[PDB]
RNA sequence: CUGCUGUGAAUCUGCCGGGACCACCCGGUAAGCCUGAAUACUUCCCAGUGACCGAUAGCGGAUUAGUACCGUGAGGGAAU
RNA sequence: UCUACCCAUGGCCAGGGUGAAGCGCGGGUAAGACCGCGUGGAGGCCCGAACCCACUUAGGUUGAAGACUGAGGGGAUGAG
RNA sequence: GAGUGAGAAUGCAGGCAUGAGUAGCGAUUAGGCAAGUGAGAACCUUGCCCGCCGAAAGACCAAGGGUUCCUGGGCCAGGCCAGUCCGCCCAGGGUGAGUCGGGACCUAAGGCGAGGCCGACAGGCGUAGUCGAUGGACAACGGGUUGAUAUUCCCGUACC
RNA sequence: GUGGGGCUGCAUGGGACCUUCGUUGGUAGUAGUCAAGCGAUGGGGUGACGCAGGAAGGUAGCCGUACCGGUCAGUGGUAAUACCGGGGUAAGCCUGUAGGGAGUCAGAUAGGUAAAUCCGUCUGGCAUAUAUCCUGAGAGGUGAUGCAUAGCCGAGAGGCGAAUUCGGUGAUCCUAUGCUGCCGAGAAAAGCCUCUAGCGAGGACAUACACGGCCCGUACCCCAAACCAACACAGGUGGUCAGGUAGAGAAUACUAAGGCGUACGAGUGAACUAUGGUUAAGGAACUCGGCAAAAUGCCCCCGUAACUUCGGGAGAAGGGGGACCCACAUGGCGUGUAAGCCUCGGCCCAAGCGUGAGUGGGUGGCACAAACCAGUGAGAAGCGACUGUUUACUAAAAACACAGGUCCGUGCGAAGUCGCAAGACGAUGUAUACGGACUGACGCCUGCCCGGUGCUGGAAGGUUAAGAGGACCCG
RNA sequence: AAUUCCUUGUCGGGUAAGUUCCGACCUGCACGAAUGGCGUAACGACUUCUCAACUGUCUCAACCAUAGACUCGGCGAAAUUGCACUACGAGUAAAGAUGCUCGUUACGCGCGGCAGGACGAAAAGACCCCGGGACCUUCACUACAACUUGGUAUUGGUGC
RNA sequence: UCUGAUCGUAUUGGGCCUCUAACCUCGGACCGUAUAUCCGGUUCAGGGACAGUGCCUGGUGGGUAGUUUAACUGGGGCGG
RNA sequence: UGUCGCUCAACGGAUAAAAGGUACCCCGGGGAUAACAGGCUGAUCUUCCCCAAGAGUCCAUAUCGACGGGAUGGUUUGGCACCUCGAUGUCGGCUCGUCGCAUCCUGGGGCUGGAGCAGGUCCCAAGGGUUGGGCUGUUCGCCCAUUAAAGCGGCACGCG
């Protein structure tokens, strides 16, 4: 965190990551491939997530998730690098082969450090092993839920599951929700709490800093017609003058899965408060 | 009589119809396939007909006519 | 092909102020914290042309124009 | 036997009156004289003055237009007036590339999309591919001529 | 159940018999294999990218000038000591300057879907050199004994045609996709070079000569009477050049190059309307309302209040000087030649050329930012935090949005949405994330109520559909 | 009070005078805490009020110049239009008279100006009512999309 | 055989448990395929008679559609 | 055949089954029907009387005149719906006015509870005059300075 001293208006209460860590300012020629932003709009080109504008382009940066392969290699950070598209740096490992590649990036994890993916791995914060290695009560990330799939759970910035007790063929994962879902054990993780978690401390300041970053305004739902969203006209400021509802008549409950789903694993969801 | 979803048999003392349904009589032989004429129609061509029009009529169009023009476009659409 | 938003790829923003972080020096101290000085040139910063709008007023009001013209006006490195 | 009788439907098509020989004649630059051409001159042709634009109202392109360019001719149509003039009318001519802007080189957004999947049917998506510059790669400059073309023709020197 | 006795059986660590592996001895550096070159549709590098902003080097232009050609512009003065016009020339080819960037050689490895001498990666070695390589504005030479051009001539065409140095100023252009920052993290693919796979007995290079070079666009307009506007329409239209003198400037005033006088005129002191001008005395009395005008306005010094989120407010407010000539001044500052020194070199550098700012003395006017251009200021309240957005064509705001806040959903081909579905967006994201709802920075806070209506959970009761179940009844 | 009808509430300040403005009182018809409450530096072509300077806004208008207007020459429309050698008064009338009544005034035809009337032109009233549409809303009615419940088919063995 | 307690053999339903063979997997690895995150196939690893999709059936359902929403009335509305 | 099932009560009963908004509105109509003006009326309003109970030390009448009665005007709120809905533009202000007298000033007079100056009231009289500001959109009104005075009204609440 770094506050920007109250200059001008826009600036007063704004703040830029430090972005400390960062080894080198340019992505790989041979990792970054390109994405074009999508504009928030589907095949039929409609607008369907609402709310995304266009925001400064950017380049894809591979990571993997997976790294099944060379577990026994051994790897060196050489960079840590800054990702758009992520709410993380990523991390570049050199193998001992050579071969260039790009992690999540945990935190602890200084440039030079070795880390090693597989099975007889020790427990450092940055490395991949299965459910079944890992001693229960350490804090994991990446984790991912079905053999092979790749990481799909804490990826996020300073976000990372914690392992209960796997209890033969079921690791029973806490989420960072709260929720507990058994994974099965021959899925893989990568011990460590993830990086960069001094971000959402920043506030993004000005208005126009969350256009840059991809984000259209958000006309809220009162303020439209009758036609246009159920909180429609009145005369003055309307409350919504029904129960509060999705511009889609949507009542604003549940939408969790719906019932018969595979839940098997959900062992307990997460808590109100 | 016919579609979809379940259930689902019998081959002639069988089976289906005779306006719910049952009994007797009547009729017919399903779950297989073709089948001409009688009937409808007129882009085109021929031969005619008119108590049909005669150039503001008769086709939008007797004259460069779906032309000029109008319109992004679909489309509209003259006059002599 | 107008206009509303979005995607890709280019191009434009005369000129003049202001002086943030960081950096370098000096004071300070135990190091500090901090305080002056230079550098540096940030900003949905400032003044103002192109350019983009259209606030006020006058005209026009069978207009020069099916929405413009003149004097002023706002933005003008950015949500352009 | 009737498409059978109009004065009126803010009725329709053509024609023509009233307003009326009225209002206008489209800027913020401005014209004058001399001489000519001609039946005809405020406007056309030339000279001398005067004024206007000069980050344009100058010079070059894209797009779009279509011969409007040049030469000769014309002045019943048009030009908000007249016209000998014209961006108008007629006839003939004029547009020359290894290097410029493109294609034969390449892809972005996106379009189409073999098969394929989904779909009662029509069709909806999409993989390989294959198009798509507003971008990337690629070899040329200076002068001269025509009544009109010039990095195109020619001259001098180059490069792929 | 209590400890010490057991054989044996299972289980464990270690060396040895065979096997297998390791090692040297003759052969077998021979039967074996690669080695000219094109080298991929394959591999790898590169192509390969953002925004802001100086600083330096240049250069284009421009202004002067040595020098060349010329004029007497019927006036008071000026014969060349004044004035007018010249004072040019490109791509390429040489050199490799300023600037900018880079350690190189060997060995090992299968990581790059097969193979790699390439690319990675790890080891060592010698290196930090103004070395070498790369890139590269510009200067200089050549291109150019040509082409050009001021003028000269007779007379539309022709030919002749001198000098062609030096400074200064200065780009938004070039170095430059560079460099330093910064967060918002900034297309791919052909091309180019290399690597082997594979082709291969021919093939590469140099010099010369002779050749081939395809298709379309090419006129003319192009901020317009030729395009979009029904019109020879006061509107709209993207890019490239960017002269001078003042000026900070592409503002504005005049003006060069070049183009226009653009298509109803002649008049005439009517009223009145439109656009301009000026006004005694008063100065908002006008009026819905200081609307419209008028005023202020530039540069440098002095000066600055409450309040404050400590950044501002603020150019607050208010005030002074500004012209021309001369003196310090042959001074300074910039640039830099010849000479001077040192080791496409560097330093200073008389002169020249340019240019402030200030003190001092004057001079003149009514007026010295003299024209054009060019803030009105202050105090208070309401709403909105702000910069933005909006009803094209009567509403620009207090409305929208906003940064920030809380809640609800969402565990991942998620929720949500578009589609009949597959499929896609969300997102090549993973609860510090996405979506929805409200509020709208900041500061201090956000009280009570779950009865109604919703939402979330709970099945103990009542009440409830199809499906099974066919008593009794009827034909 | 962007909410307060009564209400120009009452008191205080500014003004010679203040239904607007600023501070306060509380009897808030009918403020009130994320449809946020109260504040608030900076910011506003926002709304309201006061002042300084300055002025044709005014007291109270004047003069000058352009472009129209006016005159002569050229081309030359338009909306409107039952007529026509289309006076005024007091009346009368579908209740506001150029046309009817009784009187009064007034030669014929123009031109430049001003706008009282022609219930002036334009737009088959935007208000109001009747009829019909539209679109929006909801505990109006009736359906449907979508979501969800159970059966049964796809669809099976095993044990309790 | 009865007023009724009960097993064992079939049928017939309800519930729960697990299994794997239907089916499902946007979970992997190979193949079509030189190219390919589509699709198809093989196999592994999982779910698993559940889900999904038919058919039947009850709910919620301004999300959406079609429409109704009286007349008298000293103009309508409110009242009656 | 006999009877039964409907606040079908909007009771001759449009369906077994149905509520609102529109200032975002639209279309067909209507002066059958409202708004603004005009017209009839005159409840109310305004001006003026008739009677005289009383107040006025006495005295009804100098001046007020209750309780009652009768009218004028057509200016207030109206009542009616006759003109106009195929259009009669609204309040204020400004500019320009013209008329009435039921006179605010000036002029002439009668009576006084008129000593004088100044008043009151009535009668005659419309020639001219009848201010400028503050607040309000304001008409009205309050106010501040004056004045001889700061008139009342009509004319589509005169005049777009």
């Amino acid at each position: 965190i770094r506050k920007y001293k109250p200059t001008t208006p826009g600036r007063r209460g704004a703040s830029v990551s430090d972005f400390a860590e960062i080894t080198r300012s340019t992505p790989e020629k041979s990792l970054v491939r390109p994405l074009h932003g999508k504009g928030g709009r589907n095949a039929h080109g409609r607008i369907t997530t609402r709310h995304k504008g266009g925001g400064h382009k950017r380049a894809y940066r591979v990571i993997d998730f997976r790294r099944h392969d060379k577990d026994g290699v051994n790897a060196k950070v050489a960079h840590i690098e800054y990702d758009p598209n992520r709410t993380a740096n990523i991390a570049l490992l050199h193998y001992l082969d050579g071969e260039k590649r790009y992690i999540i990036a945990p935190q602890g994890l200084k440039q030079g450090d070795v880390i090693e993916s597989g099975a007889n791995a020790d427990i450092k914060p940055g490395n991949n092993l299965p459910l079944r290695n890992i001693p229960a009560g350490t804090v994991i990330h990446a984790v991912e839920l079905r053999p092979g799939g790749g990481a799909k759970l804490a990826r996020s910035a300073g976000v990372s599951i914690q392992l209960l007790g796997k209890e033969g063929t079921y690791a029973a994962l806490r989420m960072p929700s709260g929720e507990i879902r058994r994974v099965d054990v021959r899925c893989r993780a990568t011990v460590g709490e993830v990086g960069n978690a001094e971000q959402s401390n920043i506030n993004w300041g000005k208005a126009g800093r969350m256009r840059w970053k991809g984000k259209r305004p958000t006309v809220r739902g009162v303020v439209m017609n009758p036609v246009d969203h159920p909180h429609g006209g009145g005369e003055g400021k309307t409350s919504g003058g029904r129960h509060p509802v999705s511009p889609w008549g949507k009542p604003e409950g549940r939408t969790r899965k719906p019932n018969k789903p595979s839940d098997k694993l959900i062992v307990r969801r997460r808590r109100t408060g």
